[PDB]
């Protein structure tokens, strides 16, 4: 099944910098494609957690791209530009088999809370 994030400047509500969802709960073997909806933006791992050993993501400025969810886990991807202004999105491929270490990631600021919120999201 596919799954789509939008890469936005803003979402209705009022938040500026977003992936849109910015949780996004998928299987194995689906895929999530982030859209440049607006311009500017891209998607790419947060290597620094990103699952060990699972291939990284990174989208080109302004340009689609696919995350092709295979291994259950917590996935972490960031718009480059944007990071620091909290446009962050978290992708859960089955069980949340690594939680604690999405939750001991020292994110700061917009991302802090923006993958704080995403975090409270995950489905154990
Ligand atoms: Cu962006």
């Amino acid at each position: 099944a596919e799954h789509i994030v939008e890469m936005r400047n803003k979402d209705d509500a009022g938040n500026t910098m977003v992936f849109q969802p910015g949780f996004v709960k998928v299987e194995a073997g689906d895929t999530v494609k982030f859209v440049p909806t607006d311009k500017s933006h891209n998607a790419e791992s947060v290597r620094e957690v990103w699952p060990e050993g699972v291939a990284p993501v990174k989208g080109g400025f302004s340009k689609e791209v696919v995350f092709n969810a295979e291994k259950e886990g917590l996935y972490v991807l960031k718009c480059a530009p944007h990071y620091g202004m909290g446009m962050v999105v978290l992708v859960q491929v089955g069980k949340p088999v690594n939680l604690d270490q999405i939750k001991e990631y020292k994110a700061t600021g917009l991302a802090k809370k923006r993958l704080d919120g995403e975090i409270a999201k995950v489905v154990q």
